[PDB]
């Protein structure tokens, strides 16, 4: 099998030895940790005939030193692969408690600190071996790209390369430094996602908050509504025969759902750190859901910089949301603060293994502090839990409880008719919040964004699981954000028509304003320099 690549970087044996072997020596210097690894494992000295049935490809320091002196290593990645094979054998065969397993983890920490600067001075991304997390014996490997000039294999996630953005292929950073040419701009950014009044209100609120709270590490935050659509929730069959047939409740309740995400600039690239679905029941929706908003789902990835401000910005985003719908005319908001089930991710496909998933008491304090902040700034008038509120203006019927898609209470009520209910309600009081924000109709000024990927939380989880867009680390979150944003930019389902903001006519050729969010004067006629678009 043939392909062609003439100006490849090829390394002569001694260049490799001179560069690589200072790391193999940093492993030998580890005493006693390197001692079980200086020779090929001998199962007849150790009494473990299992071993060659479990470790199919042995490797050791000495074998690597041999290969490195013979020249058996053409590229540095083959060396790197062989030391990680050594470590992976040990980590596999021995129990996580044994001595050797821990020796290995020390050698590995040494190798990680030594091999990275070396591999980068040789013009590579790192010296790690990465594999994706297990899903549902084998693990899937991270992907590589080759520099069309070097031929040097790099980690696609390390260099953040994607052909859709850059279709003329991957070109290493240095070869571009001789090239004179810099990277051409990534146009698929979060900032360049279609703007909305809701999004603008939220990002405008957080960014002045972060400036008022000067921090050098913080980057800009972009908040984007990436989907909204009009849906209905049908009352389920038990409650169906008991109240819809009677005409006491409408058969279904219309609402608009919106999905919005926040991104922060970190190391000069977009990182998605927060995501949220909401349901908004307007002023034409029948009781009991009239003029109500509900927070369907809330998820987050803890890499916001700096850590000490992450939660405060999450609260402001939520708080900004309350400020926005209150002004548009909604009256009450509802939060179901229920923590995710064990193995279940909300929105993001692979949270960091060490991000604490909170207990419901912690989570309820969390929503409590956020709401207390909103009350203080006069955005919320006040808030109580579900039982104190139901009892406070009485209620005797199941039809007076707000009825939201996927919420707990519709399903408690469905289960109730086959085979006391106030007892079912009071047990979970603290987990369900009712928020009082405060008449003419509510009119949403934002248009509908049709986006199947974000039409509810399942499509994006599914797609990321297949494409391995994990959010398990900063580097992996950067890559998943990169690809998420390409999906939002290029496969949404919305197509855009252009109108003259002056003459109300459809425009093709037009003059577009240099400052304003979306302003296009037709040619047939504003205070800004304009350039010609479309
Ligand atoms: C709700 C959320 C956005 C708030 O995040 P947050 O402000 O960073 O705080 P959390 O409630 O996650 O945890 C904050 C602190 O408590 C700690 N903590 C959280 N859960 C813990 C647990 N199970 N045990 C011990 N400590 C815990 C964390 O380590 C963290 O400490 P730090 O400042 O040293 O890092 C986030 O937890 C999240 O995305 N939750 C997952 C899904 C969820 O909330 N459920 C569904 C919708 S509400
Ligand atoms: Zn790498
Ligand atoms: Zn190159
Ligand atoms: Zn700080
Ligand atoms: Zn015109």
């Amino acid at each position: 099998m043939g392909s062609s690549q003439p100006r490849k970087k090829i390394f002569k044996p001694e260049e490799l030895r001179q560069a690589l072997m200072p790391t193999l020596e940093a492993l030998y210097r580890q005493d006693p940790e390197s001692l079980p690894f200086r020779q090929p494992v001998d199962p007849q000295l150790l009494g473990i005939p299992d071993y060659f049935d479990i470790v199919k490809n042995p490797m050791d320091l000495s074998t690597i030193k041999r290969k490195l002196d013979t020249g058996q290593y053409q590229e540095p990645w083959q060396y790197v692969d062989d030391v990680w094979l050594m470590f992976n054998n040990a980590w596999l065969y021995n129990r996580k408690t044994s001595r050797v397993y821990k020796f290995c983890s020390k050698l590995a920490e040494v190798f990680e600190q030594e091999i990275d600067p070396v591999m980068q001075s040789l013009g590579y991304c790192c010296g790690r071996k990465y594999e994706f997390s297990p899903q549902t014996d084998t693990l899937d490997p991270e992907p590589f790209v080759d520099c069309k000039e070097c031929g040097r294999k790099m980690h696609q996630i390390c260099v953040l390369h994607y052909d859709i953005i850059w279709p003329s292929g991957f070109v290493c950073d240095n070869c571009l430094k001789k090239t004179g040419r810099p990277r051409k701009e990534n146009k698929f950014s979060a900032k360049r996602l279609q703007t909305t009044r809701l999004g603008n209100h939220l990002e405008d609120r957080v960014n002045k908050f972060l400036r008022r709270q000067n921090h050098p590490e913080a980057g800009e935050v972009f908040v984007r509504v990436v989907a909204s659509s009009d849906k209905t929730v049908e009352v389920k069959p038990g409650m169906k025969s008991r109240f819809v047939d009677s005409g006491e409740m409408s058969e279904s309740f219309p609402y608009r759902t919106k999905a919005l995400f926040a991104f922060e600039e970190i190391d000069g690239v977009d990182v998605c750190f927060f995501g949220m679905h909401v349901q908004e029941y307007g002023s034409d929706c029948p009781p009991p859901n009239t003029r109500r908003v509900y927070i369907s789902y809330l998820d987050s990835i803890h890499f916001f910089r700096p850590r000490c401000l992450r939660t405060a910005v999450y609260h402001e985003i939520l708080i900004g949301y309350l400020e926005y719908v209150k002004k548009l005319g909604y009256v009450t908001g509802h939060i179901w603060a229920c923590p995710p089930s064990e193995g279940d991710d909300n929105i993001f496909h692979c949270h960091p293994p060490d991000q604490k998933i909170p207990k419901p008491k912690r989570l309820q304090e969390w929503y409590k502090k956020m709401l207390d902040k909103a009350f203080a700034e006069r955005i919320i008038n006040d808030y109580k839990d579900i039982f104190k509120q139901a009892n406070e203006d009485r209620l005797t019927s199941a039809k007076e409880l707000p009825y939201f898609e996927g919420d707990f209470w519709p399903n408690v009520l469905e289960e109730s008719i086959k085979e006391k209910l106030y007892a079912t309600m009071e047990k979970h009081k603290e987990v369900f919040f009712v928020i009082h924000l405060h008449q003419p109709p509510i009119v949403d000024p934002d248009p509908l964004l049709s986006c199947d990927l974000m039409d509810g939380r399942d499509a994006f989880l599914t797609l990321a699981r297949d494409k391995h867009w994990e959010f398990s680390s900063l580097r992996r979150s950067k890559w998943s954000t990169l690809c998420m944003l390409v999906e939002l930019h290029t496969q949404g389902q919305d197509r855009f028509v252009y109108t003259c903001n002056e003459c109300k006519h459809h425009v093709e050729t037009r003059w577009h304003c240099t400052v304003c969010e979306d302003y296009d004067l037709c040619i047939n006629c504003h205070t800004h320099k304009m350039v010609k678009w479309g």
